């Protein structure tokens, strides 16, 4: 059954379900990857049933949006699907992903991370689906690069089927990657707990950059919905 | 550039480009695996710009269509794409695939085989992409099963990008399988020659069956086009 959906149909982001993460990330400055943007509450809009996040450059200041459902909308297992349209260009890094609910007591990477929509504009026609855990994080080995030459065109679907036994990743309903370790310690498998959502668009940094083509700005990352089935 | 396209826009199949393969397959009797159908010239129609192949059961006689471009339209390398809608049900086996031009002098499997659209109705929500060669054939190791829960819905794209160095397979523009052997002997890599097309729909037999649900008939396999780019 459909247990929760964010339709992004309101006039504003529903802060009963969403948090903003704001600024430069300090003391984890640059948000863990030496990124250029300050995150704000003034870089997004609700338009035509979409959340639209815009990456901007003003002077030498870069700005964007990062929102989470931490402590507000959390789920353990399910078929989780987002419909979204990508920004394009060298240096941009849009993402839709999840973090373990226990992050405030065990930290990252022990809490676990699920990377569902991952695209870096410096590598067109590719998406990434990944896990970060104590066993493998940062330059994680639990990752798959999927070639899709049409991914920049229109809206696509990004999803996971998440159970106690495995994590399946889908793009446009095609299974592209499966993580199913036989040994499910917490270090390998922190995924038997609730997780929360993050939507963001980073600029430059250790993963999205470091090179940024400043001619690309402004760039829009548009999200139609998040659906959760259980 | 687009070098050839079959639009299926005629009132009839163009026999300047297509052959019928007919009957029970002898001397490859039962089409090599006890398939039930006789292939005919009366199980297909051109309708609304699609080739529509219909699998029928009349009495205890099963019929369908099998057509090839052998000796008429053959290509070596390229991006090759078909748009098609699947038949459904236990026992059905639609296919769009290719065989090596030298098959009448070297036989199968030495000639090589490329399986581009492969679906067995007894296994819904799955497609297969495969190669058969002297080095690996029958229960070939060069194969990939791809889960796609929507594959029975509407039309989908099935494609290969074929070069002297590798064979990439795509479903709905997503790269699902790559074959790139390092040792390209003729046994491992019969793919540096022209190949021709086959479209067919088998009924029963040891791969698509052997069990057949007779309530499913008639079933339609619809092909919108084949495009070849070089």
């Amino acid at each position: 059954k459909l247990v929760w959906e964010e339709h992004f149909n309101g006039k504003e982001l529903d802060t009963k379900n969403w948090n903003f993460e704001l600024g430069d990330g300090c003391p984890n400055c640059g948000w863990g990857n030496s990124e250029r943007q300050l995150y704000t509450k003034t870089n997004h809009k609700m338009e035509n049933g979409k959340l639209v996040i815009t990456a901007k450059k003003e002077g030498t200041q870069y700005t964007s949006t990062r929102i989470t459902t931490q402590g507000k909308k959390e789920f353990q297992y399910g078929y989780i699907e987002a419909r979204a349209k990508l920004p394009v260009g060298k240096g941009i890094w849009p993402a839709f992903w999840m973090l373990g609910s226990n992050i405030k007591t065990v930290g990252w990477p022990q809490c676990g991370e699920i990377d569902i929509l991952e695209y870096v504009g410096k590598e067109p026609h590719m998406v990434f689906t990944s896990l970060h855990t104590t066993a493998s994080h940062g330059n994680t080995i639990n990752t798959k690069r999927t070639r899709i030459d049409t991914i920049e065109q229109g809206f696509h679907l990004y999803a996971i089927d998440w159970t106690k036994d495995k994590m399946d990743f889908f793009v446009d309903n095609i299974l592209v990657y499966t993580f199913n370790p036989t040994d499910k310690t917490e270090a390998i498998w922190p995924y038997d707990q609730p997780f929360y959502f993050i939507i963001n668009m980073a600029i430059g940094g250790n993963f999205g950059g470091p090179e940024v083509d400043d001619a690309i700005f402004p760039q829009d990352f548009s999200i139609d919905y998040i659906k959760v089935y259980q």
